């Protein structure tokens, strides 16, 4: 029903926006009140990211440690991280070149590392460190507003690793954050019940304010940029990696999971396609059952290459829409956020919209601009899963080839 309601809200939002903007003249103040129901939605989304990031990173990282207990385990995880990072890098390259939403470097790099190690954990929830060069030059820093997503992610990564390996002593902390992540995901579900009504007034608000329909062109280019990046990563990146590691032909292997890919276009939930994905791995291809039953279940929630490439493109698109040139340090900041979003937002379909707010909040971009992304998300939702299961495809073959001795 989430897809049905989101499309209805987008359709109803456009109808309301065009009719309101043509059958009534609203003041700048009256346009602000008309978007209040959607403004309330946006501050709900920002309200939940802090518990979502902390609970999901600690539970996800601690879960990964338990899941992997051998040389086979680490190779699968290493592969997953590599593909997800590559997907993000490919997306970032396209936007700067394609430039859909258009018309110091040393200090920014150090600011990145400084923000990964915040001087206060409580302030990292609502403040970020920013340096400036002044004067024959001195560097002076200040704590501007904006949640420090990098600092929270890094600490929760270190904490999750320490808590996982503490054994029975840290079990109370694992249980505490396991329940916290479960509770926070139920709150995210409650927010997604209000999302259709909030999105209705946010799409309508964007329609009313804009006097030129050229935003449709920009949004169309963004749709192409994500589609171009998703296509390249599926036929020009993922196969060669399979080629390089697995000397066999990649398109023979990729052609072998038409059933899983087709099922990924019907249910649009990689977890729901697991039964088909297993059958393809054992029946059409030759991958030992023991390797597949480890790699694929983990990849169903860790390996999300389609989503990672989509979020990275969208975040830079929003920056260009606002004409805020993305400093390179910010460009990297989107890379770790998107990669860590695989467990940083619990890797749950409900948290698909929440991640963009996290990515936008990391780089201090208007979160309200995510409405244009949500307008066409449902068009790209089916295909993002296609790459996600596709990445889980080449992992089974790659990991088995590398870890053949262990099997
Ligand atoms: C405005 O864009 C700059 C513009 C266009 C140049 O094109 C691209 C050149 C490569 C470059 C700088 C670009 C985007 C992502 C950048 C990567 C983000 C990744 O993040 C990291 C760090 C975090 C790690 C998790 C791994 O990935 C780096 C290794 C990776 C990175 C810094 C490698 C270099 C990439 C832009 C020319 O500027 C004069
Ligand atoms: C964010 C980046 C820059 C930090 C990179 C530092 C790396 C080397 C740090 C970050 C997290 C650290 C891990 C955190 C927790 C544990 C559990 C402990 O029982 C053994 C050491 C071990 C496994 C640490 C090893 C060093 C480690 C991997
Ligand atoms: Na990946
Ligand atoms: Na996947």
């Amino acid at each position: 029903w989430v897809l049905l309601s989101t499309v209805a809200a987008v359709v109803l939002g456009i109808t309301t926006g065009v009719l309101v903007r043509e059958h009534s003249n609203l003041s700048t103040l009256e346009k602000f009140y008309f978007a209040f129901p959607g403004e309330i939605l946006m501050r709900m989304l920002k309200l939940i990211i802090l518990p979502l990031i902390i609970s999901s990173m600690i539970t996800g990282v601690a879960a990964l440690d338990s899941n992997v207990s051998g040389k086979i385990g680490l190779r699968a995880v290493v592969y997953y991280f590599c593909t997800t990072l590559i997907a993000v890098i490919l997306g970032i390259v396209l936007v700067v070149s394609i430039k859909p939403g258009v018309t110091s470097t040393v200090d920014a790099m150090l600011d990145l590392i400084r923000n990964m190690f915040p001087e206060n954990l409580v302030q990292a929830c609502f403040q970020q460190y920013k340096t400036k060069r002044e004067e024959e030059y001195k560097i002076v820093g200040m704590y501007s507003d904006g949640i420090n997503v990098l600092g929270l992610i890094v600490f929760c990564l270190v904490f999750g690793l320490v808590i996982g390996k503490m054994g029975e002593k840290g079990q109370i902390l694992v249980d505490f954050f396991n329940a916290l992540s479960d509770a926070t995901m139920k709150i995210v579900q409650i927010i997604m019940c209000y999302m259709p009504l909030g999105i209705l007034f946010l799409i309508a608000g964007k329609i009313i304010e804009v006097e030129d329909w050229e935003i449709f062109r920009k949004l169309g280019l963004y749709m192409a940029t994500v589609l171009t990046g998703l296509a390249i990563h599926s036929i020009v990146i993922l196969p060669l990696i399979y080629f390089i590691v697995v000397r066999k032909n990649p398109f023979r292997f990729a052609m072998g999971m038409a059933q899983a890919l087709l099922t990924a276009l019907m249910i649009s939930s990689s977890s729901a396609t697991l039964p088909v994905t297993f059958r393809c791995a054992e029946e059409n291809n030759q991958v030992d059952k023991r390797i597949t039953r480890f790699v694929l279940p983990v990849g169903a929630t860790i390996n999300m290459d389609g989503t990672a490439l989509y979020e990275a493109v969208a975040a830079v698109f929003i920056a260009q829409l606002n004409d805020l040139d993305l400093g390179i340090g910010q460009i990297i900041t989107i890379s770790i956020t998107a990669t860590s979003a695989s467990i940083g937002a619990a890797g749950v379909p409900q948290a698909g919209l929440v991640t963009m707010v996290i990515v936008l909040s990391a780089v201090g971009l208007p979160a309200e601009d995510v409405t244009l992304i949500i307008a066409v998300d449902w068009l790209l939702d089916r295909f993002r899963t296609m790459v996600n299961v596709l990445g889980d495809a080449f992992g089974t073959g790659i990991v088995e080839k590398l870890s053949k001795k262990e099997l």
